[PDB]
């Protein structure tokens, strides 16, 4: 009997860890990673917070089982999950339309979400954004739902084509979903204003398309209510919607995989009934989601202190980040940079598009060791005052 | 337009869930709980282990970083998992025929098995004893895999009926995939002999179907290396197996999700094929496994004096459920039982069948507080020294 794994044709390389090995083994003293994909601090560390540590210990003295929970998760988690999303007192929240399940990261959610969409509804297609983040296109497509996309960024003019957003998301139907990244879009950084969140919300109540928001930055742009503008938006409009959300990034929590998939519905019959539903792909999948995050999730949140330690460091994140933005923009300009690069102090979160092409960014590699993934997208949390002046004398040599 | 939601049928209500809100309503001092699902210890709690409060300690102290690992998780986990699986000398393990994802709990396991094996091989239909855990068929139905079943127990006279066994599985096709529970078959606790392994073993090899063992109770049965015994006869024969294995009992990790798939190939670049097409099924599910748990596991495994520590307490549990077992068998004997329960003394791990019919079963529950599930599953650990004799006399009065 041949082998059942006999014939398994390898998966691609991943580019990414290809990029990875090469850096580490690069032994030039002057190399750059702006290809990595979580946030860094000034020093170049991937720290843990504070106040995660706080909770942790809290958690050491004062956990007494292990033993599992619901399918849900932690009801706590799931409340402070909501405000976050809604808002304290939120009318979605006081007339009881959303339910959450916590899950394991926020990508769990969006299979969640995509599993229970398959198996519960008549949705066949998901719309995203060009440029997309690449993971969603696996999870939604692994429960046979199509992914197509939207226009959205104007690379060369470097903006969000709004108008070309609204005309092709024309050829979305009423049932489709439509997936919105709620603030920091990966990998531009370039944001509906509230404006257009006001726009598109009303477009997706006239079109009929189900909102899906997936929210992992929220934080890291202007603010944790600020971020959540468009998705409240988006809440004040629709009868129903769907929020994968994350942790990972704001609490730097990656790890731990904490998150969760937020249904909306219409009442609260409606919600419960979807929900129930949403738990048996749950059940079908990993059972139960892991409580050391969460926990440690609620464990902050749900105290005054420890709450307040993680708002600050959430606003030191994204003061580096800004800072790096508006000194990347001026030291390329000090450096000579034979165009302007001001978009990127327009835009959110730890990424944007250089608008570098792929052999720039070959010729800042292997001439500079200056690392960026083959689409141009910079981390600017890769970037640092010490690091600044010499890898944008390089972009500019290569411009 | 409106509700994508609406329509979605409600899901049959869980009788677990039922019974878990009937037993927490019930206000009855002398409750007994056999209904559970996870280890209780004499005082009736499920404590976090000693070993696992160490090593959590040491990661609190130790930590620096939660960014992501890879989609196989924590590498050390990894290799503590093959060992304890596959013993130390394993040829298996010297060959680099394994691999070993890390994965949220046992249960992730046979998900990311059988996503893995619905979009990367030719297997259509998974067997499962009659009776097994009520989540397989749940979770390899929903990635479009077909669950038959196997004879297995006896009910009636209270034996894993090998001749039956043997003889149902003749209908199971090259390339299907057989499941076995690796010891402390849930929830009969009958086990096949190592004899009745070999058999199997060797009936597999001559049948060419793809093995799955699924082992979450790993020394709760006889102790860590004879509970393996059944794995490694399959192992020693087999150049393709899986193994899905949870930490959550023996650790006592329920909710941190410790769990692994393990697939094991004719060789090592087979099994790398294989592995990265896992990872692909991962990345399209939850993509990272949840730290905490494995990071635990691998802590308390990779130092002499903790595992010893730990092989102390799963000890400890499995000679507790042994105890119950015995007592239980005296004690109905010495209330005038009016039949014979002996078998339950032999039986291994935390589970058995009690013969006892629906209508004493909630008779039991109505009339005495005694809680067991509708299919008189019965959980040992439930059972202690001080509710030992008003359990056996209420059970007593309903025969």
């Amino acid at each position: 009997h041949v082998g059942t794994f006999e014939n398994i044709t390898a998966a691609p390389a991943d580019p990414i860890l290809g990029l990875a090995d090469l850096f580490r083994a690069d032994e030039r003293p002057g190399k750059v990673d702006l290809g990595v994909g979580v946030y860094k601090d000034e020093t170049g560390k991937t720290p843990v917070l504070t106040s995660v540590k706080k909770a942790e210990q809290y958690l050491l003295e004062n956990e007494t089982t292990k033993t599992y929970l619901g399918l849900d998760g932690l009801p706590e988690f799931g409340r402070c999950t909501q405000e976050l999303l809604f808002g304290k007192g939120s009318a979605l929240i006081n007339d009881k339309r959303a339910r959450t399940a916590q899950t394991p990261g926020g990508s769990g959610a969006l299979r969640v979400a995509a599993d229970f969409l398959a198996k519960n509804t008549s949705v066949k297609r998901v719309w995203v954004s060009n440029p997309s983040w690449p993971n969603h296109k696996a999870i939604f497509n692994s429960a046979g739902l199509e992914v197509r996309e939207y226009a959205y960024y104007d690379a060369e003019n470097h903006t969000l084509d709004f108008d070309a957003l609204i005309n092709s998301l024309n050829e979305a139907q009423a049932g489709d979903v439509v997936l919105f990244h709620g603030c920091c879009h990966n990998p531009t950084g370039a944001d509906p204003t509230l404006e257009q969140w006001q726009t598109l919300a009303q477009l997706s109540v006239e079109k009929g398309w189900l909102p899906l928001i997936d929210i992992a930055y929220q934080g890291f742009g202007r603010g944790l209510e600020e971020d959540a503008e468009g998705l409240r938006a988006f809440a004040a409009m629709h009868k129903e919607l769907i929020v994968a959300s994350s942790c990972s990034k704001n609490f730097g929590l990656y790890n731990e995989r904490v998150g969760a998939c937020t249904l909306v519905a219409a009442d609260s019959e409606t919600v419960d009934r979807a929900f129930g539903q949403m738990k048996a792909a749950i059940r079908a999948n990993y059972s139960n989601p892991p409580a050391h995050g969460a926990s440690v999730v609620a464990t902050i949140l749900s105290n005054d202190a420890l709450r307040a330690i993680w708002e600050q460091e959430l606003t030191d994140m994204r003061q580096r980040i800004q800072r790096m933005r508006q000194l990347f923009v001026n030291t390329l300009q000090e450096k000579g940079a034979n165009r302007d690069f001001s978009f990127v102090i327009k835009q959110n979160g730890m990424f944007s598009f250089s608008g570098l092409t792929k052999e720039q960014v070959l010729r800042l590699r292997e001439e500079f060791g200056v690392y960026a993934v083959a689409s141009g997208r910079v981390n600017v949390a890769g970037m640092t005052p010490d690091n600044m002046a010499p890898l944008c004398e390089a972009i500019v040599a290569v411009l």
